[PDB]
């Protein structure tokens, strides 16, 4: 088995990549993947693109170089979820495009053309770190991440996103590009994502912890998987 | 010297396949790449999928796997501009997001961490594509090219695109995708789309002329370029 991992955090790609045993380092499109052993088990890391298709430029590389037989997708995001609370722990049962609209053709908001209208992240990935999250003391809150091309800041672009998808609980920049490429690839996957603060609620006490403690579930997560 | 050529226009790939000698069919990640020499030329043909995304990935794999020298990007799109007419053909000087905001940190609208406001085709390419589309007897236009993971029809997405970006010309779906990855991978690229309809102004029936022409125009510019 070899997991992929593509994570948004910088400190945690590099506490993982100092831990990776018979490193080597491999260097295509603008990107550089990590191979090796991570506690034995061969992995492929990668420090995500900022953007859909950065991210997806990235994953395509390593799926199609690597070829993985899983995705962990880790990183940051904001939440939407009222009952959240930063630091809490999402784990996606499925990723949605909040920037995609081709309805006008019958299509679901959302879904693309020759994509489903969610991405769906693999049940047993999905199981493995939510039980990962909760052996670390975190709290693991499963449901439906939405991205796009924006960094949400104000209230309009919560409303329209709380308006198309009520039960979407998170949001960022990459989430639904990764999944839709691991889709792609029929690769499952599952995305994770710290909640760094919350729609309607210190940097480092938040980073440095987050990425920290991100990078220890990835290894718990890669050992159990393993 | 080596062609990449990604079409959107399902009949011009079509047409494009059928002449490329000692062809070969290469299948990664969901897509088909053919291979081969168009009139002695080496080049790399793939259809574009839809969306950022998709074509994001598209692109991706060709770009690694083939190494061309240059990209040669076609499709068909919306036109923007008053004084554009159906069929008229759209050559990019640039080519821009029209959906990617991060402006709450100083970026320009529709410029992306990591990227430059706009993605600039080749002074040469677009030159050289300019002198093909007018050997054929065909309109050129030269200008702004947006793309966004969305079908604008008039309304406040037509009038949001305007107000954002009043010099664009054309909007479609994958340009700037495309255009992003090629910047990526250090490739000159040249955007090119005929004029399905204009706004406020069938699309298989337009696509039944309009695919033929611009596959003629890509056999000419692959032997100008040659
Ligand atoms: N509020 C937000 N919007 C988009 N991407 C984000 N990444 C982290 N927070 C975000
Ligand atoms: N008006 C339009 N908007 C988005 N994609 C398009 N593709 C062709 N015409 C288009």
């Amino acid at each position: 088995m070899k997991i992929g991992i593509i994570g948004a955090m910088e400190e945690e790609v590099t506490l993982l990549r100092d831990k990776i045993e018979n490193r080597q380092t491999i260097s295509l499109g603008g990107c550089e993947i990590y191979t090796g052993q991570l506690n034995g088990t061969e992995v492929a890391l990668l420090k995500s693109g900022i953007g859909k298709v950065a991210a997806a430029l990235g994953a395509t590389l390593l799926l199609e170089h690597c070829k993985p037989d899983v995705i962990i997708n880790t990183g940051s995001a904001g939440g939407l979820a009222p009952t959240l609370k930063v630091g809490d722990i999402v784990v996606s049962d499925e990723a949605r495009y909040h920037d995609a609209d081709v309805t006008a053709f019958g299509y679901e908001y959302g879904q693309l053309p020759g994509c489903p209208a969610g991405f769906k992240a693999d049940d047993k990935l999905i199981a493995a770190a939510e039980a990962c999250i909760a052996e670390l003391n975190l709290n693991a809150v499963r449901g439906l991440i939405v991205s796009g091309d924006a960094f949400i800041n104000g209230s309009v672009g919560l409303a329209k996103i709380r308006h198309n998808f009520p039960q979407a609980i998170a949001v960022e920049m990459e989430a639904t590009a990764i999944a839709h490429v691991c889709h792609n690839f029929n690769v499952p996957f599952v995305v994770v994502r710290a909640i760094s603060d919350v729609a309607d609620q210190s940097f480092d006490e938040f980073l440095a912890v987050a990425a920290k403690q991100s990078s220890l579930m990835v290894e718990s997560l890669v050992q159990k998987l393993a």
